[PDB]
């Protein structure tokens, strides 16, 4: 019925694929490079890591639910009187290939399905029967590459549709990025639709598309941190005020010198004071992203790289029949992707909470003569296999999204892993290595168009300018956090205080909040092994210092999950 989109190869060891584990990680990997593709559902970064957290509670819960832990215990219990939140029980089921397998593909169904079940208006009502039916042939695809096989007959494999279905109605969320409603407010240091992509022409009827379009002005899930149910986390989690407002107001050479970084480092190749170098725009666009075409969302990514950390430092040597390595990669991609999902929520939260301005924005209406460039182009988010220009993400800059997952992801590693990979103090540089790293934004294949994508035919036959193929070692997951969370700042679309506090990043001068230049006037950066994140500041309507940037945000939202043992966030605390 559908030509199947032609998908590129993975640069990954075809090996991982042979621990069902990994296989289904890979699946909801493909599902999320896929609806971005397609325009399917649980798109853009907060939901697509929502997905991934909710897929890997799912196979975390049934598999441990067969092969009881020792330490820990299942995220939710079979003994709970509340019913939202009470855990199947097998009685009986004993195969656990199976019941990750009903796990998995009841929740990616149930996600990713066509809602026949009448509740589908306005929580994403604009997607295709073409997106939908894209996303089924992942689906139904996967049922056979899966290793081991799929009985859908078994207990097993009935049992994780169970599992599926508890986790599903209560995690999931429908309506979560609805936009209605929301309108910025035009004013210094305030979000509005950006300059280079004001409005979008979109089809009035997406079963139509060659048919009428319609402007469309997008603001990306305004109401979702401030209402959806949190994951794991234990408290609500803030950050200072952002320099310029409110409390901090007054940090008027700190706001300063955050724009001349901004437009030196971050600016558009060929202009005059861009100053940022070669390797810098690398880095800048190795850990993009942006939901493009046939690579999705950051969230994949981070899972991407996660998956490479986990074989390289299993147990055993057996990837398909290791019931420790099963074990292992059960337990860490539920550690990682619940934090994801719930630094997603809280950089969410912040962001709207203060509706700062990007650095695009922020240069172009400074007003001030000599400080603004009202003609200020950025590097910007990579629109990589399409034949548009590169773009600022539609939703306001403090913190930055990237920075948090970052954070989240990455601190998670690094305490599931210390003691195991090495050894070091909880908030100082880790020993977690990992070599021959390739990003889909820099891998010889993915590419700049010159004509509109063709969902049709392989990437490439597609005529275009192809991103140069660079293979990456990374020495430890601090290295990782911080060029994740530096790289925004390269694209010149978050500005410095975005990612972290200045001073826990920058080179220090005699001058207060002026940091280090070089001689052809480039922004210098602590060296890895040296980076804190121990720089807070105050906030308007809260007593006490709160962390500044995404990375410390997604660091604490990591070490309290942890902390705590992966274990539900009391209902008390959740939204109402
Ligand atoms: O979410 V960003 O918030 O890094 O372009």
């Amino acid at each position: 019925s559908v030509t199947p989109i032609p998908l590129p190869k993975i640069d990954e060891p075809e090996e991982y694929n042979t621990n069902y584990i990994l296989f289904w990680n890979h699946v909801g990997l493909e599902l999320n490079r896929v609806t971005h593709t397609v325009g399917g559902p649980l798109t853009g970064p907060p939901l697509s890591a929502r997905a991934l957290g909710m897929l890997h509670l799912a196979i975390h819960d049934a598999y441990f639910s067969i092969c009881p832990p020792t330490d820990f215990t299942t995220f939710l219990s079979p003994d709970t009187e509340n019913a939202a939140y009470r855990l199947p029980s097998p009685n009986g089921a004993n195969d656990a290939r199976q019941a990750v397998a009903g796990a998995a593909l009841k929740m990616l169904s149930s996600l990713y399905m066509k809602p026949v079940e009448q509740p589908n208006p306005n929580p994403g009502a604009n997607i295709s029967d073409n997106a939908y039916a894209q996303l089924g042939l992942v689906l139904d695809r996967s049922v056979l590459e899966a290793p081991g096989g799929v009985d859908r007959e078994s207990a097993s494999f009935m049992f994780g549709e169970d599992v599926a279905d508890v986790f599903f109605a209560l995690l999931n969320d429908p309506r979560g990025a609805s936009q209605e409603g929301y309108n910025p407010t035009p004013g210094r240091y305030k979000f509005d639709d950006e300059p280079t992509h004001p409005v979008v022409l979109i089809p009035v009827d997406p079963n139509n598309p060659n048919g009428p379009k319609m402007p469309f002005r997008q603001y990306h899930a305004p109401f979702y941190g401030k209402t959806t149910k949190r994951f794991a986390t234990q408290s609500e989690h803030f950050l200072a005020d952002p320099p310029g407002l409110r409390s901090n107001a007054d940090e008027t050479a700190e706001y300063d010198d955050a724009v001349r970084v901004a437009i030196a480092m971050g600016g558009a190749q060929a202009l005059n004071s861009t100053k940022r170098s070669p390797w810098q725009t690398a880095q800048g666009l190795y850990w993009a992203y942006d939901g493009s075409n046939l690579i999705g969302t950051p969230p994949r990514f981070y899972n991407q790289i996660v998956r490479r950390i986990a074989v390289t430092y299993k147990k055993e040597e057996d990837l398909a029949n290791s019931e420790v390595n099963n074990a292992d990669f059960a337990r860490l991609f539920a550690l990682v992707d619940v934090a994801c999902t719930d630094a997603g929520i809280f950089s969410w939260k912040e962001k709207w909470e203060f509706e700062f301005w990007r650095p695009l924005s922020g240069v172009r209406d400074d007003g001030r003569p000599d400080h603004g460039d009202p003609f200020w182009l950025t590097l910007g988010a990579p629109a990589t296999n399409t034949n548009d220009i590169p773009f600022k993400p539609p939703f306001p800059a403090y913190p930055s999204g990237h920075a948090t997952f970052g954070g989240a992801v990455f601190q998670m590693v690094r305490r599931y892993y210390n003691g195991r990979v090495g050894t070091w103090k909880d908030d100082e540089p880790d020993n977690i290595a990992i070599d021959m790293m390739i990003s889909e934004e820099l891998n010889g294949v993915n590419r700049d168009l010159r004509q509109p994508y063709d969902p049709t035919a392989p990437i490439e036959d597609q005529p275009g300018i192809v991103r140069t193929r660079i293979v990456r070692h990374f020495d430890s997951a601090w290295e990782l956090m911080f060029e994740n969370a530096i790289s925004r700042i390269f694209l010149g679309v978050h500005w410095r205080f975005d990612a972290a506090a200045a001073r826990d990043i920058l080179i220090p001068t005699t001058t207060k909040d002026v940091y280090a230049v070089d001689n052809n006037g480039a922004t210098v950066f602590q060296n890895v092994e040296d980076i804190r994140y121990t720089t807070r500041g105050t906030r308007e309507d809260e007593e006490g210092l709160f962390p500044i940037g995404g990375v410390p945000l997604g660091i604490e939202i990591a070490d309290e999950i942890f902390n705590n043992g992966l274990k539900p966030t009391p209902p008390e605390i959740q939204p109402m």
